[PDB]
């Protein structure tokens, strides 16, 4: 089995890119079409005549033309017989207790085809993103490894649906936060079914926006609708029983961008007090906490979680306060463990993109995230792990690099270039870190391809320095179990004299020194210089601009030298 398979896809998004590592990592090949439009799909079937097509993520029908012709799977976020658009947001907002994944044929009904696969799980009460992240993603490798199995194996016959339903686009009139009618458990749904697209409508301090990731509150009260609090730019706001926090607002305007709501609100919220809690305190109620540190077994554990895992200017000196107060502790060991979701995604592109001058933002961003990497590096006493539970790219990724050892849960996703975001040079010490795990040769290939690498493929090419567990929970406990027997070992002792005696030394601490002076220098030339290749690409992801052709990079049918 070498299968050449045609990934159909509206993006070639977080689901895509996890199938796109599956499918390669077992040695057959992927091409993809974005769907851009039927004709350009017709084209790309005969083009790349594949042996198969899946449609892990699309918004529009596959003309018949294709599906009849090339046998064509289609990825459904819901258990066999759901059919509609929405299938997620309506679990959600109907507080289903099961949930699934279906892999099932094109047909002419939409979502009527035979089903070749199928898994169900558990649903947690969370953000919609999040179990398409998580439950669904797994569950949907799980499909298309068996149906690959049953498409080899030749004699496999789907099975029909019998029972089923149609749920249709859900309308923004259910899910608008009322703060008045809406108890806290209401708000959470709403949003949560909402998040990360297309937000939850309501009105806040007089102006329409769209809500984003909400979090109970349970020790501020007020009245529905106040704004009782502020906290990391979060704003904390009274609901019928409560209140809730929501740490990102989009304006309900065509052009305008999600940013974390004390942004959008702007002068209006003037008056407000911020309430901050510090990483390290202990609190025995329901709060919003960006960063966590916690303390077990010797181990220091950092917890940030950023939305979308994007590291904002201030984000980033959030953590580092952090990291500087972890190494002031008894610990042996400091972990960083970003959130369940993501690892990291390097500088926040959309605050960049709202400031006065986005160069200007940039600079400070990646000297923010730089400072936190040189805090990391420059910990001569204890060992520094990050803990990827989830995706990480670009200067994400290059951020997890600067800790001691890198350990990240199974299906993980890793984008560590940065060909998607005009080509910059990179930083976060990549000319010290990459060479000393994989070389400079097979670095400078790792930096030049653009396409994912799983956390398995980075474990086997030296990235990382290894792969475990299904779930982020399942990962934190044996990412924990195996530090603690580390710093438990005679080894550990061994290491931390041999890492105190390098990371003090003039030689060492000099050539890191150098190494961001010389990546900064390329970054200046990326955010300053004439050619603007980053500030374009950047208008193009954060405007979410779409695209008119499949670019040769995903697209093996149309790249120069194609042939048969
Ligand atoms: C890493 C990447 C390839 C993953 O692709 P993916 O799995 O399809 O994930 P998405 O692009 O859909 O990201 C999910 C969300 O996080 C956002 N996001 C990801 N990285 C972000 C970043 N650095 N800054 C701001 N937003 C970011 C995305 O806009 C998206 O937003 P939405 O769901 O609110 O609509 C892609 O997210 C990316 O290129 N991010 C930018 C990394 C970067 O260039 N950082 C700046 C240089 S250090
Ligand atoms: N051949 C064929 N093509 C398909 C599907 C199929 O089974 N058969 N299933 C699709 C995946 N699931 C859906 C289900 C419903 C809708 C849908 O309802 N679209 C509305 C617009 C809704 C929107 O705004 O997104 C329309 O009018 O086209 C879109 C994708 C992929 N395209």
């Amino acid at each position: 089995s070498h299968m050449r398979i045609l990934f159909l896809s509206y993006r070639f998004n977080s689901l895509s890119q996890r199938l796109y590592c599956e499918l390669t990592e077992r040695e057959h090949e992927v091409s993809v079409e974005l769907d851009v439009h039927p004709d350009l799909t017709v084209e790309a079937a005969e083009l790349y005549k594949p042996d198969l097509i899946i449609a892990p993520f699309l918004k529009r029908k596959i003309p018949q033309e294709v599906w009849k012709k090339y046998k064509t799977l289609i990825i459904h976020p819901g258990p066999p017989g759901d059919r509609g658009p929405n299938a997620l947001d309506w679990a959600i907002m109907k507080g289903e207790r099961i949930w699934g994944v279906t892999l099932l044929e094109a047909s002419e009904e939409y979502d009527a085809g035979d089903v070749w696969a199928y898994r169900t799980f558990p649903m947690r009460f969370a953000r919609k993103a999040s179990i398409y992240r998580n439950e669904v993603t797994e569950g949907v490798v799980e499909c298309v490894l068996e149906a690959l199995e049953n498409f080899e194996r030749g004699d496999f016959k789907p099975t029909p649906q019998k029972e089923h339903w149609w749920n249709p686009k859900m309308e923004q009139e259910l899910r608008r936060v009322d703060w008045e009618q809406d108890d806290t458990k209401t708000v959470l749904r709403k949003v949560y079914a909402s998040d990360s697209q297309p937000g939850a409508s309501s009105k806040v301090l007089g102006k329409e926006v769209l809500l984003f990731n909400a979090y109970p509150e349970e020790e501020l009260k007020g009245k529905p609708g106040e704004v009782l609090a502020l906290r990391d730019e979060a704003v904390c706001i009274g609901t019928r029983d409560g209140a809730v926090w929501i740490t990102h607002m989009r304006e309900r305007k065509k052009e305008s961008i999600k940013l974390p709501s004390a942004r959008v609100l702007g002068e209006f919220l003037k008056g407000v007090k911020e309430d901050p809690i510090k990483p390290w305190e202990k609190v025995d109620f329901k709060t919003y906490r960006e960063i966590l540190y916690e303390e077990e077994d010797g181990i220091g554990f950092i917890h940030f979680n950023f939305y979308n895992g994007a590291m904002s200017t201030e984000q980033c000196y959030r953590l580092l306060e952090t990291i500087k107060y972890a190494k002031k502790r008894p610990v042996k060991a400091i972990v960083l463990l970003g959130s369940e979701d993501f690892f990291s995604n390097g500088m926040n592109l959309n605050t960049i993109e709202n400031a006065e001058s986005p160069a200007d933002e940039s600079w400070r961003n990646i000297n923010a995230i730089d400072d936190v990497c040189e805090e990391i590096l420059k910990t001569p006493d204890k060992l520094t792990v990050a803990g990827m539970q989830g995706n990480a790219g670009a200067g994400g990724v290059f951020l997890a690099l600067t800790c001691d050892l890198v350990f990240a849960r199974e299906g993980v996703v890793l984008n560590p270039h940065y060909k998607n975001i005009g080509n910059l040079y990179g930083s976060e010490f990549w000319t010290y870190t990459l060479p000393k795990r994989v070389g400079w040769e097979k670095g400078k290939e790792v930096m030049e391809n653009r396409m994912p690498i799983s956390s398995k493929k980075a474990f086997e090419i030296g990235l990382i320095d290894g792969v475990f567990g299904k779930t982020p929970k399942e990962f934190r406990q044996r990412l924990k179990e195996r530090i603690k027997n580390f710093i438990n070992s005679k080894d550990f002792y061994e290491f931390i004299e041999k890492k105190k005696k390098e990371r003090t030394s003039g030689e060492w601490l000099e050539e890191i020194q150098k190494c961001r002076e010389h990546e900064l220098e390329k970054m200046k030339l990326n955010f300053y210089g004439f050619d603007t290749s980053y500030h374009i690409a950047r208008y193009y992801f954060v405007r979410r601009k779409p695209h008119f052709r499949t670019p040769p990079y995903l697209a093996i049918h149309r790249r120069l030298k194609f042939s048969l």
